[PDB]
């Protein structure tokens, strides 16, 4: 359906015939990037020209800016960043490291180059796209290709312009509900079954470099074996990990799973984390997020 | 290529009838090599393919209290491949050590994995122990109408051939003597990053590099590596440090490469450990320093 190919270079690339190529980063294949797509299976269809995408394994802040570990969060891990590719339409992705070489080529040399050994016959890309060291803008494309460019209008709503900036940042202040409109699917994590310390809670551990919400008490869905089940998340710092772990209670679920990856989606917060005063206000606090959790839609 | 995830015997696809190998396949070690050695000298008298299934993480987690060291590897999945794949090796499949998997008895996994695998013969180590009943290398007879291989412990000088001999020597330091228990040497997967560039202020340009993935790094100290770098192996010498700090350990890996002079900022590269040069030590003047990588980028030239 989809290759992924991982590629040293532009000579890495394999494609057979011509083409249309997406342009950008894309991180969490976001509303915009979606948009992107349409517009790429539109023009593909005169021609039935498979879909392509080059893409990095990294941001590429990592060889132009001073180390810090955050600029190795991913929004999206790898199998459900081409999942999404896969359903907008892609049949390659080729997937480059982006590297002080690459970072030097001017937009004359990218095209020379990556647009060339992927057979552009048109170009798809956003409004906001820029590129080269040569540091041009979307007009400029039509300058250096001969095929056809189609240049897509920004994506906004009633905020703004719907970007990963703002998807990183809802996580992170811990609207997994405005994260996963923009994304246009619940954001998915990636976790684990741990043995770790009422309810009952299975103990996560994420297995990937992508963003953690807020602490918080969150509705989620937890996909294990192909089933899923409602569940509350819970994250604290230095009350669920101190490594990003958290806890989650299934509801109508009881069976050991540990050892098993499971895929939370974040639907919604519904409290920020809070000490109780005493036992009793803890439980109430419980039963009303319980049944706040199992009713949500 | 030769890698599927499965969630469940479901999942897999033998066409036909294959030879199984069965084990932990932790850094594809030698013991593991001729493990296979004896499997392509079954393979061969019907021609058939070597699958084989192992797991995504250490069964160690499904069965003991937490703890991250539990997600260390020896090698990284992309060249678990490789060493397998080289070793002849047609289907690979990675499966999560669930509570539920290990709740199987060993006519169970027959029954599930083994009859979804279609292995004609099964070729194990004398050590292996499977299923929830704990039956071991000659129970497996039994469960089996076909033929079952039971290649004998791969004993070297030392003693029997082990991951754990190979996770000791890393973490002591022993890169040479972890080299020759897998056969190769240990490949570790770095990012060249924009760290600490006292290096290249002194003008000895050096590589920081981000780990980036879950395996065993050495023990500090000052390393002979060689390094690929788009494919190409450059001879280099390799510090590494692990420091703690409240927040936690702060590791640093810092790569000197001989002869190159291009920038590799997010360039990934394999470092190779060789062998170990010296301690980690602390300098307090530049002459002390230099004079040191001289001596050091001396026996790093000269090694094989
Ligand atoms: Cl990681």
């Amino acid at each position: 359906m989809i290759i992924t190919i991982p590629i040293k270079n532009q000579k890495d690339i394999g494609t057979p015939s011509d083409s249309v190529v997406v342009l950008g980063y894309f991180d969490g294949i976001h509303k915009g990037h979606q948009e992107l797509f349409r517009v790429a299976n539109k023009a593909a269809r005169k021609d039935l020209l498979p879909i392509v995408v080059m893409t990095f394994n990294e941001s590429p802040k990592i060889a132009l800016e001073p180390y810090h570990p955050d600029l190795f969060l991913h929004i999206l891990n790898p199998a459900e960043r081409e999942r999404k590719l896969k359903r907008e339409g892609v049949e390659e992705l080729y997937l480059l490291d982006f590297s002080s070489q690459f970072a030097s080529l001017t937009a004359q040399e990218f095209f020379a180059t990556y647009i060339k050994a992927m057979n552009a016959k048109i170009i798809v890309a956003g409004f906001d796209y820029t590129f080269g060291s040569d540091k041009k803008t979307a007009e400029d494309l039509k300058n250096y290709f001969d095929g056809e460019v189609i240049i897509v209008p920004p994506v906004e709503d009633e905020k703004g312009k719907i970007s990963s900036t703002r998807i990183r940042q809802a996580i992170l202040d811990g609207n997994v509900k405005e994260a996963g409109k923009l994304l246009g699917a619940p954001l998915p994590s990636r976790g684990m079954v741990v043995h770790g310390n009422g309810y009952p809670t299975a103990n996560l551990v994420l297995l990937d470099r992508t963003y953690m919400p807020a602490d918080g008490v969150y509705v989620v869905d937890v996909e294990i074996q192909r089933q899923k089940y409602r569940a509350m998340a819970s994250v604290g710092k230095n009350v669920t990990f101190d490594e990003a772990r958290f806890e989650v209670n299934i509801f109508d679920f009881n069976q050991d799973i540990y050892g098993e990856t499971v895929m939370v989606y974040w639907l919604d917060r519904i409290r920020d984390m809070t000490k109780f005063d005493s036992v009793d206000q803890l439980v109430d606090q419980l039963k009303a997020d319980e049944e706040v959790t199992r009713n949500w839609s």
